[PDB]
DNA sequence: GCGATCAGC
DNA sequence: ACGCTGATCGCA
């Protein structure tokens, strides 16, 4: 029902220098899965052809990485890692339809050809689901339904190009598209396919450690519960808190009792079990999550893990990084912080090097805000973090703890997004109205913040959408909702998302910038990870004294606000000593 | 499969 | 009743 070529070699034709192209990976994960079959289209023609024979043939692959041969896709980074697997490079991507419609509407969660397609009234492909199946009966079907799904694909991005460009164009969105979204994710592709090196025999021994201490915690509990029950079961657990030994119950979920941690700590004054309870489901934390995930995921041969970023997730143009996630490894808890001892540089004499901006969405915020005193605050190289911990511990400046100043960070946060008299008391165990005269105190000093918000909110309610710094964009049709509470939540969104947005915007650009500048330093260093505003390396030790000039200068330099861009950095021989 | 929970930013 | 995430596991 759509004519195609079931090409048994590649021809010439096959090879003109713009093509829609697929290069169909089934697998979720892609890292090293197998391609089921590619389909061209072009000027010429729509042809599918065989990976065995496509990939083996020395004119495809030439094409496949000539830069001046444009390819138009849709995922564009599953298929250069999948053709890295294969050791083949792909060059030449000008237009990624999945990152189009990504940068149009990010709530729309396109996550295949057909979704995208519906976005401009294209209906002749179908939903990779429809053709492939569900779980247990997913499957690759007969080659001539297989081949007509990536030929249709093919053509659907072969036409819609133009209209994503045109309203990208019209958003003043298509720079963001080509310089900044496409190129970098020639850049994750290059990260994931490099991978992390673990140390395999480091994460066993923990886990070992761990669950002997799992153990002597497990008994304690049940000593001071006075009966063994199963710690993990709510119905249990909440009967044995809140029953059997009739503390308060402070907190209910839609099913029971509460027993989260802000709960838990809050009954440490009445029982001794509770903070046994936290340590226990803590050390639990790290053994299923951290020792038994990341070994589960290591590739045996290479002791390497290779997450997927996902580039065209998240609402604010954040990245998300999945399996392993390595965008959340422990840090805050000592005992924790040491999996990252377990994660090493991919050769002898190379070494971690590690850099994150300080403040960043603060420094950002009072930018696009024009709050005075913020910038000045700035301007002075104050830390606002350290400078709350004093104001709400009232402590001096020498007796900020890591903790006391991580706590003032979900403070500061907190008010400039929106938080209530009611939840910063909750967070703080402080009075509520001690809570509401300290908000009233902070807006008092920044002033500008809050007219900021104010105005966002009133922006968003006229143009039905917030954007950034470089033009990504959040439809927020709930902030005219009649209901409150939805409305509310879409208002918080308005304050948040430009500023948390523009962050991402500038860390991409970044990593765009660091390549670039290491490429013509001739530099072996390379990206390995990026944590939303921070960027991990690793390069030969002789490098590291030329990284701590250029790193830090590139990430400073990236955009220029009305304050500085600082950037903390660090190296050493594992994750856990760059820092 | 979902919701609570908790690890990160 | 600040925001953005992903993984685990019991299921009231
Ligand atoms: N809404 C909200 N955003 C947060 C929170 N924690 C972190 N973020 C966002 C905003 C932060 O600026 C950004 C980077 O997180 P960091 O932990 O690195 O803190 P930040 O850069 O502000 O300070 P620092 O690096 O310690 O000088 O991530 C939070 O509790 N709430
Ligand atoms: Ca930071």
């Amino acid at each position: 029902k759509m004519a195609f070529t079931l090409a048994d070699r590649v021809t010439e034709e096959m090879l003109a220098d713009k093509a829609a192209l697929v290069v169909e990976v089934v697998e979720e994960n892609y890292h090293d899965a197998p391609i089921v079959g590619i389909a061209v289209v072009n000027e010429h023609g729509r042809f599918f052809l065989r990976p065995e024979t496509a990939l083996a043939d020395p004119q495809f692959v030439a094409w496949l990485g000539d830069e001046t041969k444009k390819k138009s896709m849709f995922d564009s980074k599953r298929a250069a890692v999948a053709l890295k697997w294969k050791g083949i490079e792909l060059c030449g991507v000008s237009f990624d339809l999945l990152l189009a419609a990504y940068l149009l509407d990010p709530a729309q969660g396109v996550d295949d050809v057909a979704a995208a397609a519906k976005m401009k009234q294209y209906e002749a492909v179908r939903p990779d689901e429809a053709v492939y199946g569900k779980g247990a009966k997913r499957a690759v079907p007969d080659e001539p339904v297989l081949a007509e799904h990536l030929v249709r694909k093919a053509a659907a991005i072969w036409e819609l190009e133009r209209p994503f460009l045109d309203e990208l164009r019209r958003n003043e969105q298509d720079r963001l598209l080509v310089e900044l979204e496409q190129p970098l994710s020639s850049i994750l592709a290059e990260m994931e396919f490099a991978g992390v090196k673990v140390d395999t025999k480091r994460l066993e021994q923990m886990g070992k450690e761990l669950a002997e201490q799992l153990g002597t915690v497990e008994q304690r509990i049940y000593e001071l519960a006075g009966q063994e029950f199963n710690i993990n079961s709510p119905k249990q657990l909440g009967v044995i808190l809140f029953e059997k030994l009739q503390l308060p119950v402070l907190k209910k979920t839609k099913t029971g009792y509460s027993t989260s941690a802000d709960v838990l700590e809050k009954l440490a004054p009445y029982h001794e079990i509770v903070e046994n309870i936290l340590h226990y489901r803590q050390l639990g934390k790290l053994q299923s999550t951290y020792i038994e995930g990341l070994l589960k995921v290591v590739r045996p041969a290479t002791k390497k893990v290779h997450t997927i970023f996902n580039q065209a997730l998240t609402q604010t143009g954040r990245l998300s990084s999945t399996e392993p996630n390595l965008q959340n490894i422990p840090i805050r808890l000592e005992e924790g912080r040491k999996i990252r001892q377990a994660f090493v540089p991919s050769e002898s004499d190379w070494l971690i090097f590690a850099a994150d901006y300080s403040q960043i969405e603060l420094r950002v915020l009072a930018h696009i805000a024009e709050d005075d005193n913020l910038m000045e605050a700035f301007r002075r190289d104050l830390d606002i973090h350290t400078k709350t911990a004093m104001d709400i511990f009232q402590v001096s400046e020498d007796e900020v703890t890591p903790n006391m100043r991580r706590q003032a960070k979900a403070v500061n946060f907190g008010i400039v997004y929106g938080i209530s008299d009611y939840g910063l008391a909750q967070n703080l165990n402080i009075s509520r109205k001690e809570a509401a005269e300290f908000i009233e105190r902070y807006f008092e000093s920044f002033p500008g913040v809050k007219r900021y918000m104010e105005n966002i909110v009133q922006e968003a309610k006229q143009k039905g959408y917030v954007t950034t710094l470089l033009h990504r964009r959040r439809y927020l049709p709930d902030i005219t909702s009649r209901n409150f509470n939805v409305r509310s939540f879409a208002e918080r969104m308005a304050m948040n998302t430009p500023i948390q947005g523009s962050a991402a915007d500038i860390i991409k650009k970044a990593m765009i910038d660091l390549n670039a500048r290491l490429k013509e330093e001739r530099l072996q260093a390379h990206l390995l990870l990026q944590v939303h505003d921070e960027l991990i390396l690793e390069a030969p030790k002789e490098e590291m004294e030329r990284l701590c000039r250029l790193v830090p200068e590139v990430m400073e330099q990236a955009v220029t606000l009305r304050v500085p861009l600082k950037v903390d950095y660090h190296y050493g021989s594992t994750w856990y000593d760059a820092k």
